[PDB]
C-alpha cells in the first residue's frame, strides 16, 4: 500500500539493502516502474520532481499512483516529491499526498539549508510525511561532520550526500570514481537512510538499444553496476534512478518509428518503450537487493 | 462533470450539433482531449476501445477521466466504450464506471444484432448508462427501415448508421462519397441521435506535419470538413474520431526523434504531440458545432 518514505528505508536501512527511487512523468512510466516491483516482489518509491508535477498535474500524479497502489496492493509504496525547492512546493505535495518530500536547499549555505530543512520537516511530520534533505554539491562533496549535525539538528529522515555523482547520462570524464570513504563517515555518524542521486548506471544493453535506433549518446557514462552495489553496502538506502528509464523508452519510441513510417498506433510505440523500462528496472531491483524483500 | 451519454446527445440531437467523441489510450491523449473542451467550452465524449481499456486497465482508464472531471468540472462529459464486442465487456464498463457503451453486432444478421443489442440495452438502462449500437458494415450500408425497427424494439439511445465512411486513414479509393440521403431517411425514421464512425478528415495541416517529420501516409484519405458538416446537417450528433488525433500526436514525437538524436526527455516528446493533438481536437468540436455550448 501506499506508505511513509521512511516505513520502507527504515527497513531498506536496517537490513543493509537499497530501494529504488524511480521517477515518472506518465502514465507508461508509472505502469512499469509498478510491474516491475510486482515481478520482483521488491518495495519502491516512485517519485516526481517538480517539473513532472506541473506536466501530469499534482491531482492526477497522485491520483493514478493511488489506482496503481490499489491495484498491487501488496507492494510498500512511497510517493516522494523529487528535488523540493521551495517550502511551499513541498507544504502543496504534502496537502496532495504525497508520503515522502525532498527539500533541496543543498546550494545554500550550511545554516540556510539546516534553516530551511528543519522548516520543511516541522510541516511535514506533522502531516506524517517522510523527508528527505541534501549536502554537497553536485556541481563539493559532503561534510561528514556538517552531515552529523545537520541531521542531528533538523531531524529529516534521510540524507543525500554529495559523494561523485551527477545528474545525467554524462557524469564521469576518464574513470567514474565515487568517494566511499567519505560515504561511510557520513553513515556512521548520521545513522540513518542515505540516498543516492544521479545512479543511473547507463546499461550497455540500454545504450546499445538507443544506438541501434538512430540515437545519439557521445560520450555518455553512467554509475558502474559494481558502485552501485558499493554504496549500498556503503549505506545508501534510496537509489536515485531516472536516466536509465528514459533512454531505454525512448530507444524503444525511436526504434518503432524508424522501423515503420506508417505507424501512429500510440500503443506499438509505448508497448515496447515499457516492456524495456520494466526490464531496467527489474534488473536494477535486484542489484541493490530490494527483489522478494515483500 | 461526467455524466450518461444520452445527457449529452439528446441535447446535441435537439439543437442539431455534433459532439466530437475522441479516443484515448494514456494521459498524453487524455490531457489534450480536455483542454480543447475548456478552451472551446465544448462538451465531449472521450471514448476508449476494448483494446486501450487492456492497455490502461480499466481502473485506470476510469480513474484518470474522474480526476480529468474533477480538474473540469463544468465540461459535460461522457466516458464511452468504444465497439465493445460482448454483453460481459459491456457489463465490465458499465461496473468500471462507464456511462455509455457500444455494443457492436453489426456483422450478425439483423434478427441477433438485435438479440444481443436488446440484452445490452436492458442491463445498461438499470444501471443509468447510455447504450449505443451499429447497423450496417463499414468495410454494406444501413436499411432505413431496418433502423427503424431495431430502434424501436432494441430501446437503443444512439444509432451508428453505416453510410460510407471506414475507419482509419484509408477511407475512400475515390472521390470522397457518402450517402446522405440515406442518413436522413434513418432520421427521419428513428428521430435518436445518431452516430458517425470512421469520421477522421486528416486534415492538410496534420498530413503535412505527419510527412514532414519523415511518415508515411501513401494513399491516405479521410472525411472532407465539408462532408462532417453535411453529415451533422444530416442528424449525425456523435462524431468518432480517432486517427486524426494519432497521427497529429506521432507526427511530433517522430519530428523530436528525428531533430535532435540525443533527446530522451519524455516530456520534450509528448508537450509538442499533445499540442497538436488538442489543436485538431479544438478545430473539430468549432467544425462540429459544439464550441460554446457549454
Ligand atoms: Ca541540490
Ligand atoms: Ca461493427
Ligand atoms: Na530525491
Ligand atoms: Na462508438
Ligand atoms: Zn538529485
Ligand atoms: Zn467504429
Amino acid at each position: 500500500m501506499l506508505v511513509k518514505g521512511n516505513e520502507i528505508l527504515l527497513k531498506a536501512h536496517k537490513e543493509g539493502y537499497g530501494v529504488g527511487a524511480f521517477n515518472f512523468v506518465n502514465f507508461e512510466m508509472l505502469n512499469a516502474i509498478f510491474e516491475a516491483g510486482n515481478e520482483e516482489n521488491s518495495p519502491l518509491f516512485i517519485q516526481a520532481s517538480e517539473g513532472a508535477i506541473k506536466y501530469m498535474g499534482i491531482d492526477m500524479a497522485v491520483g493514478m499512483v493511488k489506482i496503481m497502489c490499489e491495484r498491487y496492493p501488496h507492494i510498500p509504496v512511497a510517493l516522494h516529491l523529487d528535488h523540493g525547492t521551495t517550502f511551499e512546493s513541498c507544504e502543496k505535495a504534502v496537502k496532495a499526498g504525497f508520503t515522502s518530500v525532498m527539500i533541496d536547499a543543498s546550494h545554500h549555505a550550511f545554516e540556510e539549508n539546516l534553516e530551511l530543512t528543519s522548516k520543511v520537516v516541522k510541516m511535514a511530520h506533522n502531516a506524517g510525511v517522510s523527508v528527505e534533505a541534501e549536502l554537497g554539491r553536485l556541481m563539493v562533496l559532503v561534510n561528514p561532520k556538517e552531515a552529523e549535525q545537520f541531521v542531528k539538528e533538523s531531524q529529516v529522515d534521510y540524507l543525500a550526500p554529495a559523494i561523485g555523482t551527477s545528474h545525467g547520462a554524462f557524469k564521469f570524464k576518464g574513470e567514474p570514481k565515487l568517494d566511499f570513504e567519505r560515504l561511510q563517515e557520513v553513515k556512521r555518524l548520521t545513522n540513518i537512510p542515505l540516498v543516492l542521486h544521479g545512479a543511473s548506471a547507463i546499461p550497455d544493453n540500454v545504450r546499445k538499444s538507443y544506438l541501434d535506433a538512430g540515437g545519439d549518446l557521445k560520450g555518455s557514462k553512467g554509475v558502474p553496476f559494481e558502485f552501485l552495489q558499493e554504496s549500498v553496502k556503503g549505506g545508501i538506502n534510496k537509489v536515485n534512478t531516472d536516466t536509465d528509464l528514459r533512454i531505454a523508452f525512448i530507444a524503444e519510441v525511436r526504434k518503432v518509428a524508424n522501423e515503420d513510417k506508417s505507424q501512429f498506433d500510440l500503443r506499438k510505440f509505448f508497448s515496447p518503450a515499457q516492456l524495456a523500462l520494466k526490464n531496467v528496472v527489474k534488473e536494477r531491483m535486484k542489484l541493490l537487493g530490494s527483489a522478494n524483500k515483500i
